[PDB]
């Protein structure tokens, strides 16, 4: 759920999910169109696509458990949905940490009219 995802983000990047990753670019948060603006936005695109592969799961509200084996994120056994949601979130958190160096505040609160086109998952 968003509760675990937000915590994973904070632990990984030192940034709070809201508002650093909730209105960034075209895909981070409310958002599903246009060309991703930068690496971080591409992380969100992939994350959206990952959730899209789970039509009969509820990733926003279904809670999963994860532990940290030293630095590594390890998803603990749960239902099939919880397992797959956790893997989507883990990937996004790592993607965010890998691209922190290019995170740009100019993409915060990005207006919707600047998100143009389509990218197919
Ligand atoms: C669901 C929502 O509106 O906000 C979020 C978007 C991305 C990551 C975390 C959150 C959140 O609310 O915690
Ligand atoms: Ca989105």
């Amino acid at each position: 759920s968003l509760l675990e995802f937000g915590k994973m983000i904070l632990e990984e990047t030192g940034k709070l999910a809201i508002p650093s990753y909730s209105s960034y670019g075209c895909y981070c948060g409310w958002g599903g169109s246009g060309t991703p603006k930068d690496a971080t936005d591409r992380c969100c695109f992939v994350h959206d696509c990952c959730y899209g592969n789970l039509p009969d799961c509820n990733p926003k509200s279904d809670r999963y458990k994860y532990k940290r084996v030293n630095g590594a994120i390890v998803c603990e056994k749960g239902t099939s949905c919880e397992n797959r949601i956790c893997e989507c979130d883990k990937a996004a958190a790592i993607c965010f940490r890998q691209n922190l160096n290019t995170y740009s505040k100019k993409y915060m609160l990005y207006p919707d009219f600047l998100c143009k086109g389509e990218l197919k998952c």
